[PDB]
């Protein structure tokens, strides 16, 4: 679920998910189309991408259980789909907090139009 995905993203970056990442570039949230605008906007495009290789499950309402072992992320056993869902999620955290430092607003709330082009994941 997104609460879970939320609060990992919190603690890692110490910013929230909504709304500094539910707006983000091109595919920061909404997904679509586009060439992601930076480092931050592939860490999305890379995690729409992970949503993607898992057309059954329902990463926005399936809710997983993880740990921190000293500050690393663990994914506690549950459903596969759980399981492959929390990996996807922990991935966009570790990316967002290796790439903070050019994290720009100039990306908040960026508009559809400027977001077009190519990208196969
Ligand atoms: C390309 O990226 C995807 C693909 C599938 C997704 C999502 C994002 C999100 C999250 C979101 O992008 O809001 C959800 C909840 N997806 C699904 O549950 C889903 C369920 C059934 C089918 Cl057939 C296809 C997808
Ligand atoms: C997944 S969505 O429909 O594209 N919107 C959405 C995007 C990201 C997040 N979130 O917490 O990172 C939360 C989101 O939705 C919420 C809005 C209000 C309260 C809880 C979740």
């Amino acid at each position: 679920s997104l609460l879970e995905f939320g609060k990992m993203i919190l603690e890692e970056t110490g910013k929230l998910a909504i709304p500094s990442y539910s707006s983000y570039g091109c595919y920061c949230g909404w997904g679509g189309k586009g060439t992601p605008k930076d480092a931050t906007d592939r860490c999305c495009f890379v995690h729409d991408c992970c949503y993607g290789n898992l057309p059954d499950c329902n990463p926005k309402s399936d809710r997983y259980k993880y740990k921190r072992v000293n500050g690393a992320i663990v994914c506690e056993k549950g459903t596969s789909c759980e399981n492959r869902i929390c990996e996807c999620d922990k991935a966009a955290a570790i990316c967002f907090r290796q790439n903070l430092n050019t994290y720009s607003k100039k990306y908040m709330l960026y508009p559809d139009f400027l977001c077009k082009g190519e990208l196969k994941c």
